[PDB]
Formats: structure tokens, C-alpha cells, sequence
């Protein structure tokens, strides 16, 4: 059918010319800054040397600079020709043509790329290019030219490619075939006069339901990944330069940036001439900042304060010369989404959101891609969702009509959605031939509006103007309550808990000193008292490791050591330095000060004797048998049984072997008890397994009301040895029947069933959590507190916490070494149903005691008339510039009770203020809605 | 998915009003003309009587007239309402509102239909409507109205229907669903104000690659079918009237007519006011005559003279006030096509052709639907071919986008093809809502040219202007040599040979007297001599039964008796009257005249002794054993073995039972011989079968050079009895190996293989032929002459002629009764290879002898210096208006030899003239091309 005759023939087979200049070429390498090397160039004879040939290398962390001094050949003849220099793209680097140094040019784009030499100025210039190693040898040759001949070659390549994508039943496929025919006729027998003429004839063969197809070129950059931050800091400057050279070459282009800190990275590295580059670039057009967010992160693990700073400290750039923005919120690589996001968005002045994964196309009780998200708070979020092709559809895309068809099926709207650029790497490239892409697509389809029109230059702001018109304001709409569920690729989330232990301890610790440091305002006045400039710098370093890829611990071994480096550590070390600092001139009013933040036995007979409860491990079995309440009457049989099953997948996802029996840790145990006291009781029982390894958990608790508490504390200490690729968990089967699982999400409590959605794919079902998870019919249940482990699962009502994971990924630090784990099991009652939530989250508190000399009185309870047990205040902090402070509260128990808010203060005034710390004229609500975040601001 | 919620809901469920007028209504019936009944109405009391109710009936050939006298209700109120009268469509009839009689109105349209009452004139009028019976009772009620409300109901019905046809993956399907949603909202709770308003809102929801989709409303009418000619003569006037009322209602509409005689039928029936109706109708626009052909017929069975008259005598209307024409040639219902058609078309001034069946979509060594036909003559024919959906795609079509997709796949072009109207019935209807159809399709798709534009008002003449531009003039193009092959539905073609015997004998007989009647021109001058006006009327009646459906004998029993009526008979009877007439004053120069047209034994030892050949039937077997040539050396084993196999299909197609053994006629035969002489030898052998029936064939031949001839003559006489649904054939296996079968088509010899094309579907393979079929390696072979049987088959080189067929169709005359059949078997040699063709075709000649008184000399051979054995002159005749005569010749043997043409005459001049008898300035060719028809004209 002549299918392989037209397609594979001409696609393979003045005009393009290749000249070679061997001399004047220099090479440089550092085996030990662009401004530092410019002074080391002209002076004497340094490591800069003549290359003139291909330079091989070997694996190193070193970077290799390269210098090419080119003299323009002849005068007029080769000037009209297009000047070009081809380079082989290495792992990283930069390219410059500095005098002395004005420019910064793009590198990080794909292995194929073009560098244009200015035809405006006739003379000799210089070139500075470095190549990051990880080895990749560069192929460098000068390439002259024509533009019209190469255009036809590209247009034909995108022609026949579009012929294959078009339906064979349509006449267009037979048309495009005949179009690929006539072109091949004059193209074959090597004729320049025919090629240029045939290009004109092809255009004549080209030009002879309201819908729209658009796209926005973007670069998604991970600040920490298998390449480090310092190296990727050089990678982000390559993303800006590719646009700058594209602007003069092509107009109407659109770029978006998920990092507000990206601006600062460029302003710190290139403060001089590139601060004045951004202003005409951003203000006029062609640039948009999405979300104005300081960090792109997973929202499940951290608190709302992490989401509070990124909005506020990312809005700080708006105070500088900046501020052309968009209403879209972009978290493409983020796994999972919080249920408080619809509430956080509207308050942050951002009305749109984008989600890559976590969706399906079918009747789900859900129509399509485009979606209006209604959280459990009751608020609504209009969000724009890309199809199942994700962001890799338009990434490095020359295929034209290929994914255009697959985009139309999931989406209805009046139009589709395309995201240009790659989100996997040091940063995404932006192709320079996109100008022809938009043009050649306007060659196939006619102009005027009848058939869908092709415009790549439209902005999402105008796109959101279209959705406000076509579709109704709505009452009954696409509706999904809570979060979304698809293949999560949880992976490292529960793996390498040691980086969580450091972070989660640093999380609370940095969240510790915040508010109380504003309570010393009255004591010693200067600015009064608050580490405004001091704590601002603190949040700068911490948010850097909190990114979506970095925080769970999925990365190479090099940057993983930078996670356990002072980056995480010194934060705790500086905060523990400040907490011992501010105390000196403060606590001096305290003789003996207990510092805590709030606002108002037997062996053979196997018993630990007390009133509250009883939990018993059988003899020689090693497994807890009876957990039973006398007053309640609930008896348990199948507790705390540790289970170890291997893992055969990589760091990304988790895939267990087919029907693999999980090895129990039960063995010929021995019995022991740590101490002897009414205050302290710890009974020790040893567990062992094949390839002997010591797995230790501890038992701690306070009796009743001599010790006082309602909850046990069980901490696990395990030093891993030998066998890798294993996944360890501890089971807490409730032996109870409930279709609902109580779990506390970020700023609230979400309601999720015991069984996953019927559309679920992956066998293994695990859920990420903050602190505790419960099962409650409201008259009773079982509550499980935990530390350093964010994961858990619903087994058919068997509570299983994930202690450790060891992926087969190329990381050797995820396998062996000691670990300190902690968790708990708590008895549940209807009266204690609101108590278990209160005794869970903030239990991470660490007791600390210190005393100065005595002059004063140390008892002051300064909080004013609120007293709501159903509400919990997560964050209260100051401002930037005044020093007005903000107060943010959220209701713990919601969905049933309507919390009356009497919260107020004295000696000053108060007004309700959103999460962006921006002034809002409703006033303080006397009653809080269920599952509502209440944030306020305080002024003198 | 709410699929059956939107689609089946609102589709089922001032405004429409139904009023009943019982009085003033009259009914009439003839159990025994519109002009005859108008005088019988007002006078006295006739069979016209009060009806006022529904009138039941019973099967009859009668027609029932009906009269409704309607008085306009009130004045203004019901005047604004749309006046309508609904009738139940019967088999046939006419509808009139005569004063006294001006109008003729359309009836034959489908059971649903509308009759509009004029709102211009306020008063009382009359209605005349007759109903043909075959019984169908009419439901008649007066219907008032609004137009805007009914429009929305239709537009919505065509909306949701288009929603189902559109791909579910596209957003258009989800869009049209939402369009069907909002409409149903205000439509449900019975609100006139909402409906009229929602109709406007729907239009707002509507309006918000170069291709074209067009169509032409047409009516294909069979002049003789299961309803007779006299009754369908009333049916054709209903086709014109439907257009006339449509013209004022809607513009740009296009109609086409395959019958040039259709004009005469209307001019004979309505000569007065309807002769002046056609002129503004045809001349301006909206009407086109396709092919200008007198008859639509199968071209395989008759001669070229039948195709010659239909062009010429159909061009006679052009001499009247007429002549807006098209270049298209239309034979949709015609089974099979001649190979001389590409030659006949270009000469007739008609450059395009249309074919319904006989095509396939695949790579056949053939691209698509659109085709350039190159005959075996070497000439090219550009033809337009409808898709596999044939003409029933757009027939009675409210389905919109339904067949629009299936039309695009077989065809490439720049555009598709649609044929509106039904070709099966007394005549095709043309719907009055086509105005909204074009409009609502312009509602879905936007305007201006980007996407395909919808125009139903374009003419094929302008369509052929588009094909001359887009596609190349061409050298290598779609190419198919000879005829086309698909399921033929041969059927009645070989069935009921008795109507062929009468026609084929009438064919030659009417073709007999033609030319020689111009040879008496000199004898007795008045106009000189020729039956110009006499033979013109002869061809009028004959061509009437030669139509594609009528000629093969597929029809009801009523009109089948009209086939054996004087219609066929009197033609022979009038021609045998004229041949005995013109002879009287002509042959008187002949004492004894032999009139022929041309230009220069044993039993037990089982032998008929002579020199030329030997053919022997074995004793008691009944089957011929050895047919052998001594000089040539070819011996045959397996001849003339009659075979009878049943048939389980209808008249249309032929389907044999699965692996059914064909019963041989061999039986305990007896031997006999008719006469005894050297001049006459006939040996008789009886055959019999179960349910005893006498099957007789005869043996006749002339020996060598006392009798002289090279060919045997075997005639079969069989009187059918008992068992029906059988198919009888006689086998002549050659016992030879040839991949080619020599067969003489109409005006030439086509070359067809022994095996059917690999794309063939139906098991049984049979071929229609004129006279003989041969198998020749050119050194030898076997030639089979036959009479009254047009069918034969290729069995793997076994020659099988079809004697009779008896279909299961509702025709009882195709079963039983006597039949007279004739055929032959001829020996073949390289020297006689050109002889066998010459001894085959015209052998149908019948010897006739008569003598007058003697004065004169009877020998004159008047032909002038041609003498080409490879050429054969089929037709030479006179003109219409002068009386110049034309001469048409065609080469019998072609594909190898180039025939030198010395043909000329004396005492006058000669010029080459096409098949339309139109003057052409190349002159007489001295050499004829292979397979070329040479036609000339003679002037005084």
C-alpha cells in the first residue's frame, strides 16, 4: 500500500556546510565561578591549554571548561549563511560569550541544540563553556549554512509524521501521503533550485465546531535530586537563558515557574545585569509565576506552617519589583493532596489548582478531567487537570497530531490542555523550533474560526476567563470529597525513617520557638522582642529540604548525606542554641521553672497490676493475647505482632512478590524486666529471626489516678543487618467490625473507609498519616499513636504501622544501620473520643528543664478567654515589616459540632486575616464552622 | 451514564391543533382521467357521494377518488395558523385542487406527507385525490396549527440523533448531550412561552482542512415494474409536482432525471399549462437532465443500435425548448457495464459516468471510489462512483451525521458524494424538510471556510470543475480494464427465456429493415424512399420494454403478460407486415429472388459418415464421447451433457444449496433418427428424469465441400412440468488447458480469464454473453454458438450454457410451459479463428423467400470497395430531418492487428460522425485502431 515507501524514504536519505577550525581553541579543567575564571584566563599560562581535538575523560565530580575563539570566515559570503556551533550536552554546565561578561546562555537543553552567532556585529568574540561530569565527552565543531532548505526538511519531517497519526480512513491521510509524494520528487536528485521551489509548491498544497488547542512551555526543576543543589543551582540559570534568546527569535511564547525562590537564586548569582533583565521580561508579557510559592512539596507529611511560609515568604518577592502572577496552583510531581487545600487556596488569593496524577477516566461519580474540587470543609476549588498523558505529552514534542487525539478524550470543556517541557531532570528544555511548530500546525489547518484554532501564545489567565463563560456557575458539578487516590508510589515515604526522625524533630523544634518568642515582647524593649530577622533566616534553610522529591528521601547517595548534614542538623543545633540563649535574660524571673506550652506486677503469673487496663503477652509465644476493658467490656485476641515481608521493587513504587509468606518474628523468647518501680515499668521480651538480628521495642506508660497518664508508649530500636530488600511492619489487629477509619489529616480529621475504592489497582493498600489513626463507632475503638513513621494500612481492620523499608534502588544507605522508632496503643471510649485526638498529635514534645538565679515570680497564664476543646491552635507568629503578629486556629473535631468561638485578647484589637497574612476586613467569628481554619492578626 | 436518559425521553413524551370537518366531504370509486371526472362532478348525482368517515376497502385494480371541500374557519385567528391536510399514502394516485383545473400536486411521497393550503387567497376551494389499490385505507383529517414550535421539535430530534452518531470520545458528544439537556428542561412542563424562548437559547448554544459535503435530490423511476406502465405514468407526474411546490418553499434545490422520455410523458399527459412550467424551471436553475437518454437499460444483452437510438432520440428534446444538461451518465440499477462505454461516452458529448455497484474498497490495484475508466479500446472515461452505501444512503434521510462518516472512507478526492432520494418504487420522494436539514447542519458546523462547508445546492457541473483543478490531468491513474465484477444478481437474466426469444427475434427484426430501406431511395422518388416517420414510431414502442428491470424479465405477473402482449409481438407483426409491403413495389424487378444481407451414416456402428469431423454418442449412455479432429489431432472425452441443479433463492440473485448433487439426465435411452438424406441428418436420443418430463434437443449440420457448412446446429425443445425451483444447464467440457476465455462483447471482443478475480465472493460464477464464447491458444480450441440464452459459465474449462431457470419469486409463469432453445458447437483452428467469430453472431438470420411477376434484373451488389474481414458493420441508418444517412462500423478482431480502412462510397461524399449523429469535422480514417467503433455520415 506504499506505506513504507513514502514514510521511511525521504525521511532518511548556501546549503548546510561543515567547516573545521582546529586552532584558537582552548580547554580547561578543575580537578581541585565564571567571574573567577575570567581573571585566570589572559594572565600567564594556566591550566587553560590548546585542545583542537576531541577530549576523552573519566568519572569525576569535576567540571571541564572550554574556550573557542572564532574568526569570521571571509566577509560577505559566509555571513549570509547561518552561523552555528554544535556541542554535545554533558550532565551540566554553562555557556558564555562574555565581554567582559555581559551574557549568560542556555546549556541544559537536550543533547541536540543550537547556538546562534550574532550577524549584527562583525568581528571576533570569545566562548566560555563548562561541562559537568558524572564520563561524557563533548563533540565540538563549527557549523555554517540554508534556513529555507532546512525549513523544508523539518516541515516535511513533521508532515509525514502527521500523516501516520491521522486516521487512514480519512482522506487527509491519503492527502498527506500525496503531499509527501510530490515533495520527494524534486528532493531526491540533489537540486538546490528544485528544493527551494518545491518548498513553495508544498505551501500551495497546504493552504487552499468551536474548539481550542493551546500549550505553555514550562520547566519543572527539582532543587535536590540525584544531582545536588549547588550543581542544580547552575542548572536553573540555563532555564532562563533559553527563554531570553527565544524571545527575540519568537514572540508570544509563554513560560511559567513553580518556584518563587527561583527568582532569588538568579538574583543572588547574577545580581548586576540580570536584575534588569527580568523587569521588561516579566512585566510586559510571556512570563507568569504560578502560585507564588517558595517550595514545591508533599503536603501530607508537614504541618500547615510549612504551607503558610511558602505562600507568605514567596509573596515577599511581590514587595520587590515583580508581581505579574496567575491563579493556578501547580504540584505535578507531588504525591497526594491535602483536604485543606480548597480552604488554603481561596484565602491565599489563588483560585485554581493543577494535578497530574490521582485521577481516572470513566463514570466514577465523576465526569472528566476538568474538575471543581469541594473539600470536606465545604469550600469549593476550581482546578484544571491534565489528561492521563500527564506532563510528558508535550515534553520534547515534534510529533504534532500524535497526542492531540488522546488529549481530547479525557477532557470535554470547549478546549484541551497541553503542558510543554520535561519535568524530569536538572531542569526542562524549551525547543527553539516551537515557532515553526505553531506555524506548520497553522499550515495543515486553515485560519479564521470554524475548526479548532491553534494558538500557543494564550495565557492561563485568559483560559480561566473562558471557563467562567461557557460552563455554568454551578451547583451540581463534578464532585470528589477529600483527597484523590491512584497509584501513589509511596516508596521512600516510609523508607529511611532516619531522615524523617531528624526532620520531624526539627519540624516541631522550629515550630516551637515561634510564638512564645513574641511573648517576651514586654520584658526588654528595643524593637520589643522577637527574632524577626533571625527566625526568617531559619525558615530559609529548612524549607530547602522540604521539597516533594527531597523530603521523603528518594534521591542519590550523595545528596542523601547532605540531608543528614548540618542542613537538617544545624537547624536543631541553632534552635537549641537560641532556646538556651533567650532563656538567660528571660527565665531569670524563675527560681525553678517547668517549661511546657499549653493553654489551661509479676512475671510467672504474667501481669502488670494496675486499675486502668490490662495488656498481656502469653508465655513463650511473644504475642500479646488479651487487651480488655472491664468497664467497656471489649476483649481483644489477635496485639503488637511484628511482621516482615520482602520488597522486589525500586524506590518509586512498592511491589511485593506474588503470594509471599510474611515471616513472623516469633521465636524461643526469654522474659525480662527493665526496672522496678510504681513510677517506671518496662517488661522486656526478645525477638529474633533468621540471620540473627536484634529487634527491640520498649514498653512505657503511666498507671492512673504513682504514675499518671491514659496512654502507653512503645518505642522500637532496631539495628539492621544482613538481608536487604525487606519491609518491616507491626500489626495491631482490633478484632472489631467497622466500615470507617478515623484518621487525622493536616489541619483536621478526614473520614476514610476500611476498604479502598472499587477502582483501585495496586494490591497493597497503605495510607500516609501524621500522628494517629483510629477506628470508632463512637462508643469505643482503638487508637494508635506513632512517631517517625508516617505510613500505615487498613487490612480489614488490622492496624499495621511501617517501621522501616529497604528499596532495591541504587542507594546503599537505605539498607543497614540502626534506627530509633516510637509508637503507641490507646484505649478508646465515647467520652475519651475527643481525648484520644488531643493526646496524640503533640505528644512529640520533649521535656526540658533549666534554672537561673532567683528574682521574680514565674507563674503567668497569659491566654484570654477561649477554652475550646474541639479546636486546636497550630500556629501563631509575627509579620515581616509594626511587627504585627498573626493567630491561626483550626477545629480538631468537625463534621458534627459547630464550635462557638469566643477567642479574643486584651489591651489590643484583632481582625480576621487569611493564610497569606493579608488584611481582611469579615471580623472575628463568634462561631467556627466544622473543619474550618480560623486565622487572625494582632495589631498594637 | 445517562445515555438513555437524554436520548429516549424528550424524543417521545398557536401550537398544533386538530379540527374535524365531517360534512362537505365526497368520495368516489371506479369499479369499471382528471379531465373526464370534472364534467361528471357537478352534474346530477353520480357515484360521487358523502363519506365523512373512514372508508375501508378490499383488493382491487380500481382507483378511488376523494373530494374534500373545505371552508376556512373564522377569519384571522386560524389564518395565521399553518393549514394542513394529512393523507394516508396508498399504492398510487394523484392530488389536485383544480380551478377549473390549473394545478397538479404530488402524492407518491411516503406515507407521511404534508399538503399546504394557500394563505394568499381567502375563500373556498376544492380537492381531488385518487387512491390506487393493490387494500390500503386512507386516514384523512384537517390539521391546523406553530411553525416555530414544530421547528424546535424537529431540530431537537435531529440533534439527539446526531449526538449518537458523533464519537463518544469527542467533546461534541458530551456537548450535544448537554444541548439535549437544557432543551428538555423548559420543554417538559408544557409551556409555550418557554418552548419559543428555549428555541432561541438553543441557537445561541449552536453558533458560538478543506472539504465539501453535498448532495442532489433525485428520483429514479422504473417505467415497468411490479406496477405497470399505465399506472406508473400517473406516478411520474407526482415526481415533478413535489419539486414545483418545493421551489417556492426552498431555493437552490437540485433535481436530476435519468429519463429524457420523462419530458414527453409529461408533455403528452399535460400539454397545456405544464409545457410552460418546465421552461422557467429547467432553463434558470435547479434542474438537470442526466445523459439525455431515452431509456435506462442493461447494456450487455442488446446491440449498440439500442444504445444509439436512446442518445439520438433522447437528443430530440434538445431541438425543442430544452437543453440545460450535465456530463454525467447515470445507470444505478443497471447490472453490469459494457467495455465500449468509454468510447460511446466521449462521442456522445458526455464525459462523466456514475456506477452504483460493481466496486470494492481495498488495494485492488485500484485506489478508491473516484475512478478514471480506461476501456479495452484505449480511450479514457472519468467517472464518479458513489460509496458502498449506494443510493440508499441519503434516501429518506433525517439521520444527518450518520452516513457522513461512512461516506468519507471509500472516497478521497477533496470531497464526498451523496445521492438523495429512493430508487426503489414507483418513484422516489423528495422531502420538504430538506430546507431545515441544510440549515440545521449549518447550525452544528460554523460558517466561512475552514472546516468542511455544507451546501446541497451545488451542481455536478461545478463539481466536475473542481476535479479538473485539484487532481492532475494524469497518466498513471486508477485503472481497471474491461468491465467490473461484483455480485451481479444475474437471476432472471437466464430465467424466462421466452421473453428473450421474442425480444431477440424482434431485436434483429427491427434491426433488419433499417438500412436496406434506404437502398430503395432511387427506385420510386417522393422523399425518395425510407420509413423515416414510420420506423421512428417503431423504435418508440420497442425501447419501452428494453429497460434494465423490464428486459431480463424480473417483475410481477401482470406486466409480464404485457411483455408477451402485442407490445413485443405487434412489433414483429408490424415489421413482417412492412417487409411484405415494401417488397411489392420493389422486388417486382426480381423473377426469383433469394434475399440475404451481406457484402461479398449408421446406427449400430454409431457413425454419421462425412469428411469434416466426427462426433459420437456412446450406446445406452446418452453422453457424447469422442469429438476429434484428424488434421488437428485433438481428441475430446467428457460432450453436450445436460445438467439439472435446483435453486433456493429469489429472482434477484442466484443461490444454490450447499453441496447439492446436480442430477444427470442420463437414463435408459433409446436410439432413433429423424430423416434420411445427405442434405438432412438428425439422430434422435431420448433423455428422461424423475417425475417424467420430455427434454428434447435436435441435431442439425451441413457436411462439407450434398450439404455445406462448417458448424453444427443443436436446438433444444423442452416442455417443463411438475418440480419447480430448478436450474437447467448443458455442459460442453473441452478437456483442454487455457487461462483465457475468448468472448465477444457488445461491439468487440473482451478478454477474460478462466478464473474469476481473487476478490470474488459468491461461489457460483456465471457470465452473460451475446452469442458465442471460445477458448483459444490461437492454434486451436472450441467455439460454442447459442440462441435465446445470454448466460454461460467457466468451470475450469467446461463450457456450460443455461437453458432455463425457475426462481422462487412470486411469479408463476417462470415455472412451467414449453420452451424452444437453440445452440451450437464448432471446431476451431488458427486459420478458422477469425471464421468462428464471423459464423457466430448473425447466424440468427431467418431464411425467407418470395416472388412477384417478372420484369427486370435482380442482381446488384452495391457496396463500394471496403472488404475487411476483421471489421463488421452493425448499423447504418438515416437521420431525423435532407434525410442524410449514417454509417457505423466496428472492428471484430482487435488487440493485435491494425485494420486498414479503405471504406468509402461513390456519387456522394462522406464525413466521420459520432454516435449522436452529430457532424464532426477528423475525416474518414484510412486505418482503424484495434477495438474501435467507426461511425460515418452520408450526404447528397
Amino acid at each position: 500500500x506504499x506505506x513504507x515507501x513514502x514514510x521511511x524514504x525521504x525521511x532518511x536519505x548556501k546549503r548546510i556546510s561543515l567547516d573545521h577550525d582546529h586552532v584558537k581553541v582552548w580547554w580547561y579543567q578543575v580537578s581541585f565561578s565564571w567571574k573567577s575564571i575570567i581573571e585566570r584566563d589572559k594572565k600567564g599560562e594556566l591550566e587553560f591549554r590548546e585542545a583542537n581535538i576531541n577530549q576523552p575523560f573519566g568519572p569525576s565530580w569535576s567540571t571541564t571548561w572550554f574556550k573557542v575563539k572564532i574568526s569570521l570566515p571571509e566577509d560577505w559570503v559566509k555571513s549570509n549563511e547561518q552561523l552555528l556551533f554544535q556541542w554535545d550536552c554533558s550532565n551540566e554546565g554553562i555557556v558564555i560569550d562574555p565581554k567582559t561578561l555581559i551574557p549568560v546562555t542556555a546549556f541544559s537543553g537536550g543533547e541536540r541544540t543550537e547556538y546562534v552567532l550574532p550577524k549584527t556585529s562583525d568581528g571576533k568574540h570569545f566562548f566560555y563553556i563548562e561541562a559537568g561530569n558524572n564520563d561524557d565527552n563533548r563533540f565540538f565543531h563549527l557549523r555554517k549554512a540554508d534556513l529555507d532548505a532546512r525549513a523544508l526538511y523539518i516541515d516535511f519531517w513533521m508532515l509525514g509524521d502527521a500523516a501516520r497519526e491521522l486516521p487512514g480512513d480519512s482522506w487527509q491521510k491519503h492527502q498527506a501521503r500525496q503531499l509527501g509524494n510530490a515533495v520527494m520528487n524534486l528532493f531526491d536528485p540533489n537540486d538546490r533550485s528544485s528544493v527551494r521551489k518545491c518548498r513553495e509548491l508544498l505551501q500551495r498544497e497546504y493552504f487552499d465546531v468551536l474548539t481550542n488547542v493551546y500549550g505553555i512551555g514550562n520547566c519543572h526543576i527539582d532543587t535536590a535530586w540525584l544531582w545536588p543543589f549547588a550543581e542544580t543551582r547552575r542548572k536553573i540559570v540555563r532555564s532562563w537563558s533559553s527563554q531570553c534568546t527565544l524571545m527575540d527569535r519568537f514572540p508570544e511564547y509563554k513560560f511559567v515557574a513553580s518556584q518563587a525562590q527561583q527568582f532569588k537564586w538568579l538574583l543572588e548569582d547574577h545580581p548586576e545585569f540580570f536584575n534588569k533583565v527580568l523587569i521588561p521580561k516579566i512585566q510586559q508579557s510571556q512570563f507568569f509565576a504560578v502560585g507564588g510559592t517558595w517550595v514545591e512539596n508533599d503536603t501530607n507529611i508537614p504541618s500547615g506552617e510549612s504551607l503558610a511560609r511558602q505562600f507568605f515568604f514567596g509573596q515577599r518577592f511581590f514587595l520587590k519589583h515583580f508581581g505579574l502572577k496567575s491563579k493556578i496552583f501547580w504540584l505535578p510531581d507531588t504525591f497526594g493532596y491535602s483536604s485543606q487545600m480548597p480552604q488554603l487556596c481561596r484565602l491565599s488569593g489563588i483560585d485554581k489548582f493543577l494535578t497530574q496524577k490521582l485521577s481516572w477516566n470513566n463514570i466514577n461519580s465523576f465526569p472528566h478531567s476538568t474538575f471543581n474540587w469541594a473539600g470536606i470543609d465545604g469550600s469549593q476549588l476550581l482546578t484544571h487537570m491534565p489528561p492521563g498523558n500527564t506532563y510528558t505529552a508535550d515534553s520534547h514534542f515534534g510529533d504534532v497530531l500524535r497526542t492531540a487525539k488522546q488529549n481530547k478524550t479525557p477532557e470535554y470543556y470547549g478546549s484541551g490542555l497541553m503542558l510543554y517541557g520535561k519535568g524530569d531532570g536538572g531542569g526542562g528544555p524549551t525547543e527553539e523550533m516551537l515557532q515553526k511548530m505553531r506555524r506548520i500546525r497553522s499550515m495543515n489547518n486553515r485560519n479564521g474560526n470554524v475548526i479548532p484554532k491553534l494558538q500557543v501564545g494564550i495565557t492561563v489567565d485568559e483560559f480561566y476567563d473562558d471557563i467562567l463563560k461557557r460552563t455554568n456557575q454551578g451547583h451540581d458539578l463534578p464532585t470528589w470529597s477529600g483527597e484523590l487516590y491512584f497509584e501513589f508510589h509511596r516508596g521512600t515515604y516510609t523508607s529511611q525513617a532516619q531522615t524523617k526522625k531528624l526532620m520531624r524533630l526539627s519540624e516541631i523544634k522550629l515550630h516551637d520557638l515561634e510564638w512564645i518568642a513574641a511573648k517576651t515582647s514586654v520584658l526588654y524593649p528595643d524593637s520589643y522582642k522577637y527574632p524577626s530577622k533571625q527566625i526568617n533566616e531559619l525558615w530559609e534553610n529548612v524549607l530547602l529540604c522540604q521539597f516533594h522529591d527531597v523530603l521523603p528521601g528518594s534521591c542519590i547517595e550523595m545528596v542523601y548525606k547532605y540531608e543528614a548534614v548540618p542542613m537538617l542538623h544545624n537547624v536543631v543545633k541553632e534552635c537549641t542554641s537560641l532556646i538556651d540563649k533567650t532563656v538567660q535574660f528571660l527565665q531569670s524571673q524563675s527560681k525553678a521553672d517547668l517549661v511546657e506550652m499549653r493553654t489551661l506486677g509479676y512475671d510467672d503469673y504474667i501481669v502488670l497490676a494496675n486499675g486502668k487496663l490490662k495488656v498481656i503477652i502469653c508465655k513463650k509465644t511473644g504475642v500479646i493475647t488479651s487487651i480488655t476493658d472491664e468497664t467497656l467490656g471489649v476483649e481483644y485476641l489477635d496485639f503488637v505482632i511484628y511482621d516482615d515481608k520482602p520488597l522486589g521493587w525500586q524506590a518509586w513504587d512498592t511491589e511485593l512478590y506474588s503470594v509471599n509468606q510474611y515471616k513472623y518474628v516469633t521465636k524461643p523468647k526469654k522474659v525480662q524486666v527493665s526496672c522496678n518501680t510504681k513510677e517506671k515499668c518496662a517488661v522486656e521480651v526478645i525477638f529474633q529471626i533468621s540471620e540473627k538480628c536484634k529487634i527491640k521495642s520498649v514498653i512505657s506508660l503511666n498507671a492512673t489516678a504513682d504514675a499518671k497518664l491514659s496512654k502507653v508508649d512503645i518505642s522500637t530500636t532496631v539495628e539492621n543487618w544482613d538481608a536487604r530488600n525487606k519491609f518491616l511492619k507491626v500489626e495491631f489487629p482490633v478484632n472489631i467490625r467497622n466500615d470507617f477509619a478515623s484518621y487525622e489529616t493536616q489541619f483536621g480529621i478526614t473520614k476514610r473507609p476500611t476498604h479502598y475504592n472499587t477502582s483501585w489497582d495496586v494490591a497493597k493498600f497503605e495510607v500516609c498519616h501524621h500522628k494517629f489513626a483510629d477506628y470508632s463507632e463512637y462508643s469505643k475503638g482503638v487508637s494508635i499513636l506513632n512517631d517517625c513513621k508516617y505510613g500505615f494500612s487498613t487490612h480489614g481492620n488490622l492496624m499495621r504501622l511501617s517501621l522501616l523499608r529497604s528499596p532495591k534502588a541504587p542507594d546503599a544507605h537505605a539498607d543497614m544501620g540502626t534506627h530509633e522508632i516510637k509508637y503507641a496503643i490507646y484505649p478508646h471510649r465515647g467520652a475519651l473520643s475527643s481525648d484520644t485526638v488531643k493526646l496524640a498529635h503533640e505528644f512529640n514534645y520533649c521535656f526540658k528543664y533549666k534554672l537561673p538565679k532567683d528574682i521574680g515570680m514565674n507563674f503567668d497564664d497569659i491566654i484570654s478567654i477561649s477554652g475550646d476543646e474541639n479546636v486546636i491552635l497550630s500556629n501563631i507568629k509575627r509579620g515581616e515589616d509594626e511587627q504585627s503578629i498573626v493567630v491561626r486556629v483550626y477545629e480538631s473535631l468537625g463534621g458534627e459540632s459547630f464550635a462557638s468561638l469566643n477567642t479574643t485578647l486584651n489591651l489590643k484589637r484583632i481582625e480576621k486575616v487569611d493564610n497569606l497574612e493579608m488584611k481582611v476586613y469579615n471580623r472575628i467569628p463568634i462561631k467556627l464552622r466544622p473543619f474550618e481554619i480560623a486565622s487572625f492578626r494582632l495589631y498594637f
